[PDB]
């Protein structure tokens, strides 16, 4: 009966006919279709967004996404500890909700539960049922978490969660959210986040990267489609002055982007980017930037060396540093923007080659693992598969040397920003002129942008070692210049 | 001839007859008994306190206690290093003898030698014979250590050792120390520690936890029996408004506590607790608290959330912080008080199930290992034995996740106390009012009590994750409140 | 024809005849000898300094020196990171070029390339060809590095490289450098370093430690021969009031030192020592000390407890600390001076026994490995070979316990110097008297000398645990004394 459907749903016909999934009957994925025909287009069919339906025919992709592994060093790894990825986090992000809890990432299957349970999300409201002993459970959100209710309080939490956060954790609102989270769907940017979490049962769906109608490689993230549309010729995924994306607009309500050829750069960039998904402040007037404003669901697609200019051009910053008052940018996991134009990218390698390598299942069917891999833990498939001359030690050696050298500059930029911050408080206290203190704030802005990008980014330089060195040494230079300007000023007091 | 003995030693008869050790002749453990009969009760028999006599019939318990293992990461692990368990120790304990040396614990067989040789004990007087190459030797104290004499000095040492320390290192003074170390035995609290160390040949004896007369599970520690007697209904080991302990008082001179059923919580709490075993100061008048005072050999049996109130109620603190002058409590290894009322305790699990698991000896006799185990290093017997569904990775994952999350809050509380301490010195220097500085000291008291308990405790949260989170976030809140009060005050100067 | 040569080269005859290499024809190592005879001693023969000629008859020594290994934790390990060997490097060495980059050592075959490429050498001018993916390549310098040219700049670099540096990286200038780098050879101390690097093709040559003419164990380093000649009776390698070295002086131009018996202490001390190879300042007048001055290529051969006195006696220091102005000594890898008079040295063990242990090659020929070994990574040959009762765990345990205890004192001395430095800036700012500030500078001098020696030295105490404890506790004492003097002074302001 698809022809009857197709009379009214012509884009679906275009994706589905003569495709890999051509023969799949509609009722496989959609329930209540008879009521939809009979009663008309008031009675919408039900589209349950759900991995297990793809799993029925794609079991190795489904099993590997859900497989439970246990890293013997644990998870919930706070970054802000002496031996961690961001040892001076509490000082350098003073004034930001990340200081309440920010841990290293873990597996994809945990993404909703970890978003909802982290100390910075919603005041500790949502917790794992049964506590720590069930921290490794996968599946449905509300089988794993419980809701302690709106009036419960837990000490040293924050309330940074909002609806836009969910757009990088699940495909469950694909039909229930208007492009950008503008008003008109069941939920939008201004929704109460605690109404929204109830509807998220599942982590990133299979449909996030694969069209259900015709199995075409795709993107569904609003912010990512929008950024590419803004900059169709020069954006990080472009080639030859265009990008391999066709935007399909459904009813004026929501878009997808279909690509002729798999580009896991774009598919992983639906989440692995710097973004704004939060309220902020305007640099010019200091006016609030609320969820009313499109700037609160936004993807720059710019790297470390471009981002301070970019946020100044859209008159936006995230928080004032608690000590210096500097108008800082908060950075988050810019892996796509870092990877852009690195040695591997310019070689045509994509994220999935190192992070979703080929493994054999079952009997012995070849597939891309959909439990994403930490390359250092799997160098034979993530690296040696292509670098056939490498031994596992060599692969490890190369990953660690680059991170070693990058980390040395990261720790040195932190030492310098801490010096900047300590010098500034001294300079204040001895009331050095607000003019001078303001020159120092620009120094902080610059040194912070060129530093925090790399604690937020998760490769410690491996994704782009040149850009990391350039950025971090820029940060150091910025901070030592601020420290010299302030000390010059502090002397000039009793002068 | 035991009947003749029994005419005069009626408690022994009560422990020994119809027991597991009924048939053991007295002369097995006691020498000079004929002179005792013949010459009378002036000539006391000799009771050599000594593991090797139990070993003669209990070889697997004896061999496993003495077995030498070599951890390839070494021992003598100072806590106060950037990657260690207490990275800000030197700043936060400024003014306390722990700043001279405080290392992580190692095996039981080393306990006397490590107490005597640590840099904080007695000015470096006692050293390992032959130096580092014999650091792993077990056995008799004075076969392993040498006495460089009373006038030798070693730089950057302290002289914190006293007799009461020995009561958690050996059973060797069981007959030679009057309850609490009151005057009347060969040694008491006011003895010169260098007279006492000469009499300690052996680490914790087999008799510390097992009655020699009838093999009944027991405690011998004075401080522990006393605390339970103070609080027989509500103490951490109680149940149903009483505790499973019968106190046996010998001649008015020394007590034991026998339990009808093995409770390794109590048996390990003879040492693994917070204690006072040191001189201190009175909070009200600032008067010294010397060894004359019973407060110097004392067990609170209270957890992190109760201890500041408890030490205020007995008008006692350990040291003024070198910078802030805050009247701090010094905390030590409160493992029993932490474990109380945690998930495993409420499940009826005891310390020995994870730390003394079942192993097979010899031929293949089943026994509890008496070389106490670090569970993460032995998850198959310490964890999987009960959690039969766990893989070794899962067990490790659970231990490390909890420690990971706990440690993130510990490091964040340290960042905050360091901020408190740095802010205070600023506030002083700019002479903010001693009234305000005093409000800040209370903040320090509170934030320190809720922080240092967890560096002293050895599980990094695993023993009680809820109480750890509650305490540490309390510390943070306390410190950020102090820092806000002081900064408010520091501005109010040039105001 | 050697007799004809010998008529004019009589020292060579003395080394070569009746030796292990007696039969080797001259033309094996020297080309153009006929032109030298025919045209005379204007046409010098060519002596290509080159491992591969020794390799032709000594293949196992050559292969093991060049073998490529890949440490899976990587290389380029910056010291100045929280978990590294010198976590407070940026603060404590403020004002020195080491703050731009100082990493842990790696294999011998990398020594030239790492000297030329490090961020502190020559402004980033020299880089690995092909970047990170060729960081593990060995062989010829200029097959591995490229020269970006004199006008290229890279941010956050330094320009500390000079010709004297090369003397601890290669044997390539053995015939082209006059003793001490005095003027007269192709290169000397005042040469432009960028003229010199072009002539260094190879790392340390086989000839650095082995005479080519007669295979005698030897030294070629100018600074080392000179120090031993200064102090022939009492120097660290002496015995019975002399040293086992015969100095051979060729034409007044360059010296070797031949030893009757292998002493790898001396042979490794050609580089593994504290040295001055840099310009400096005079303590008395503050006058520059330039390459004109012999003090710029100099070996003290003194340990941690002697070096401050030694540098004061030759009126030399390296840099003023950027904050305190203290006239500091910069220390570098004093492994020979530390090892002197330690337990292993007094037992007659030499560096090569632990670092070049016996291995079997090829078929199964026994040899000393010439890829120098990190003992902890090879305890069976580096330790158990002599300590036959040791298990690999025990060996590891002993190395790590000593480093553990040593590191605890190192981190505590760093905490104290940082306190000194922070206190001093406070004391300045509140202008405490330059007299008092000067007493503090002496405190800094002393605490720095007794601290930085051990971050520079590479064993973390294992080479000499007693001297390490003595030095580091001396540093702590020095710093806490400075901190007390300054605080006493800072109070005495508003007094
Ligand atoms: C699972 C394998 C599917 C099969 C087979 C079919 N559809 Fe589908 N459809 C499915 C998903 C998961 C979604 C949600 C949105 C997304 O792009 O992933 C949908 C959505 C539709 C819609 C809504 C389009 C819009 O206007 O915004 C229509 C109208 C739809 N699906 C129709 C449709 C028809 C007519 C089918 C048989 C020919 C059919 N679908 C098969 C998943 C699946
Ligand atoms: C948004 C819906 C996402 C998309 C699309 C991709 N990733 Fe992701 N990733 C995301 C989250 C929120 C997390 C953290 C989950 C948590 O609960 O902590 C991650 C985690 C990873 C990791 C770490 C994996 C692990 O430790 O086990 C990697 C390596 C990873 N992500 C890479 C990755 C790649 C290559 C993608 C395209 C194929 C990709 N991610 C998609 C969010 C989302
Ligand atoms: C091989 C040439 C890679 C490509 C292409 C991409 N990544 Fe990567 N990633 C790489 C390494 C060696 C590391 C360091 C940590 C490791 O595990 O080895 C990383 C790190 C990540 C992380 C951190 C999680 C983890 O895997 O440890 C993420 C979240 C990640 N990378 C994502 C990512 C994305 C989105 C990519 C394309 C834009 C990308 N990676 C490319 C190796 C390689
Ligand atoms: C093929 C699909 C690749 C996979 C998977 C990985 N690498 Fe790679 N690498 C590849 C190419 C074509 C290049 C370009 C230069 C060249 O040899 O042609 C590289 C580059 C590197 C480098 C240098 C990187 C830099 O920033 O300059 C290293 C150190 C490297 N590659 C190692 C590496 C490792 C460890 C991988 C697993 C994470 C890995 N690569 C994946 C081809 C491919
Ligand atoms: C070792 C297995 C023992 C055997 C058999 C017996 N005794 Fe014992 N006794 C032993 C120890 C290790 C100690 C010290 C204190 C402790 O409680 O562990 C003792 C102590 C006694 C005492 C002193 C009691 C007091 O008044 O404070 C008496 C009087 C004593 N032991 C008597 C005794 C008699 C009469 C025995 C044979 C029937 C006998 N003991 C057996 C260890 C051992
Ligand atoms: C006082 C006499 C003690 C009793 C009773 C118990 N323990 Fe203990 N323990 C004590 C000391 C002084 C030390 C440190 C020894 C040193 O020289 O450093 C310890 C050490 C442990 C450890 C660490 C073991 C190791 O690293 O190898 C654990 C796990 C341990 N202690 C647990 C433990 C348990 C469960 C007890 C009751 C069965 C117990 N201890 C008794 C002091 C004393
Ligand atoms: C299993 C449910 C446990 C019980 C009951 C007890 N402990 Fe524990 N302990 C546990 C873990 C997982 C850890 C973390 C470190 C590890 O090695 O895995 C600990 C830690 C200790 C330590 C530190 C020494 C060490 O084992 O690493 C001590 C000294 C210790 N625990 C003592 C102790 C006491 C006295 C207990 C009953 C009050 C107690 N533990 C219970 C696991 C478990
Ligand atoms: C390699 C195995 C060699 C053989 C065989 C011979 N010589 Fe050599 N010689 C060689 C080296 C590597 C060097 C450089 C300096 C050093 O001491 O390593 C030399 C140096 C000479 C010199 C210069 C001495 C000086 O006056 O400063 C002479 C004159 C020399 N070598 C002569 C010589 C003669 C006459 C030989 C055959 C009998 C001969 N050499 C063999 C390496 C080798
Ligand atoms: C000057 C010509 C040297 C002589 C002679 C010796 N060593 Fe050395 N060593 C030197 C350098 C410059 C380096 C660093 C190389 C780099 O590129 O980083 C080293 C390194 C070592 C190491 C570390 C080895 C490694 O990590 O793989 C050791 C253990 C070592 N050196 C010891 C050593 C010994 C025992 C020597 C005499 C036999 C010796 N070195 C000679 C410089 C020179
Ligand atoms: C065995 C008794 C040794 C002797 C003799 C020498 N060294 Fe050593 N060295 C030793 C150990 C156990 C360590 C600690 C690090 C390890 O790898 O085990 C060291 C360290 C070094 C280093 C650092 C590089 C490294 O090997 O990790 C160097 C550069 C080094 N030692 C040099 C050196 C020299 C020059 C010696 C004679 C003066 C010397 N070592 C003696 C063990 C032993
Ligand atoms: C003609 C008139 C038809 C026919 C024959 C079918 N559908 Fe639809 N359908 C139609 C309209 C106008 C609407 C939506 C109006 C609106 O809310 O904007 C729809 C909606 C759907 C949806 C859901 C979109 C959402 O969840 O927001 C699905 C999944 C869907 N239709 C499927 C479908 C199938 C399988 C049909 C043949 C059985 C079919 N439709 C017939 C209009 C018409
Ligand atoms: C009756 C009178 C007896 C008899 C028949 C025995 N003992 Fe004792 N014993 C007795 C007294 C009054 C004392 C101690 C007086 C004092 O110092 O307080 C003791 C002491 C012991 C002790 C030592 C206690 C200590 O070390 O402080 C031991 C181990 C002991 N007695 C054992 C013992 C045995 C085995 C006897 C039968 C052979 C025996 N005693 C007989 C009084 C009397
Ligand atoms: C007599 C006259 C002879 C004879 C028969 C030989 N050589 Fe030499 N050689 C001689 C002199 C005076 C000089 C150097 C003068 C100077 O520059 O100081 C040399 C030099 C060498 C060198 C090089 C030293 C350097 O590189 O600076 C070598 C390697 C050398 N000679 C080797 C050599 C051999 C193998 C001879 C026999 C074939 C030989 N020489 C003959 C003087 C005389
Ligand atoms: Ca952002
Ligand atoms: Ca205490
Ligand atoms: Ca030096």
């Amino acid at each position: 009966g698809r022809e009857t459907c197709y009379a009214c749903h012509t884009e679906v016909k275009s994706l589905k006919e003569n495709s890999k999934h051509a023969a799949i009957a509609c009722t496989v994925c959609h329930d209540k279709t008879k009521e939809h025909l009979e009663k008309g287009p008031d009675v919408k069919p039900v589209t349950k967004i759900d991995q297990a339906v793809c799993g029925s025919c794609h079991k190795n992709q489904y099993e590997s996404f859900y497989a439970v592994h246990h890293d013997p060093t644990g998870a919930r790894k706070e970054k802000g500890i002496p031996a961690g990825r961001s040892p001076l986090q509490d000082k350098l992000l003073a004034g930001h909700g990340f200081t309440f809890e920010h841990a290293e990432p873990r597996g994809h299957a945990y993404m909703v539960v970890d978003q909802f349970a982290v100390d910075r999300f919603q005041g500790g409201r949502y917790q794992f049922k049964g506590g720590w002993k069930n921290y490794d459970k996968v599946g449905k959100t509300w089988d794993i978490l419980e809701d302690r209710g709106p009036n419960a309080k837990l000490p040293e939490t924050a309330m940074a969660g909002n609806p836009t956060c969910i757009q990088c954790k699940s495909s469950d609102l694909i039909l229930q959210w208007k492009h950008l989270g503008e008003k008109g769907g069941k939920f939008d940017r201004t929704s109460n986040v605690n109404d929204v979490v109830k509807a998220i049962n599942n982590p990133v769906g299979c449909i996030h990267c694969h069209d259900p109608h015709g199995a075409q490689p795709r993107i569904v993230r609003d912010g990512l489609i929008a950024a590419i549309e803004k900059d169709p010729a020069k954006n990080i995924f472009a080639k030859n002055g265009k990008t391999d994306l066709k935007v399909i607009d459904f009813r004026g309500f929501r878009k997808i982007g279909v690509m002729e050829k798999t580009d896991s750069r774009m598919m992983c960039a639906q989440c692995h980017v710097e973004y704004n998904c939060n309220p902020g402040t305007q640099r010019t007037d200091g006016k609030p930037v609320t969820f009313a404003d499109a700037r609160t669901n936004h993807f720059p697609l710019k790297n470390s060396l471009q981002l301070l200019e970019h946020y100044r051009s859209i008159d936006f910053f995230d928080f004032k540093h608690a000590v210096t008052g500097a108008k800082l940018i908060k950075f988050q996991h810019p892996e796509a923007e870092t990877y852009a134009g690195s040695a591997h990218d310019k070689a045509g390698v994509q994220c999935h080659q190192c992070h979703m390598p080929q493994v054999k299942g079952k009997d012995g069917k070849k597939y891309s693992t959909h439990g994403v891999v930490k390359p250092i833990q799997m160098v034979q498939e993530s690296c040696i598969s292509c670098h056939k001359d490498y031994t596992p030690n060599k692969a490890k050696f190369m990953i660690e040397t680059i991170r070693n050298y990058t980390k040395g500059k990261m720790r040195k930029s932190e030492y310098w920003l801490a010096q900047l911050i300590d010098t500034f408080a001294v300079a204040q206290r001895e009331g050095v002129s607000p003019t001078i203190l303001d020159q120092a704030r620009l120094k902080h802005e610059e040194a912070h942008a060129l530093w925090e990008y790399w604690t937020a980014e998760n490769s410690d330089g491996f994704h782009n070692p040149e850009q990391a060195r350039q950025s971090l040494t820029g940060s150091i230079s910025a901070s030592k210049a601020g420290v010299k300007l302030l000390n010059d000023a502090i002397m000039a007091v009793k002068q």
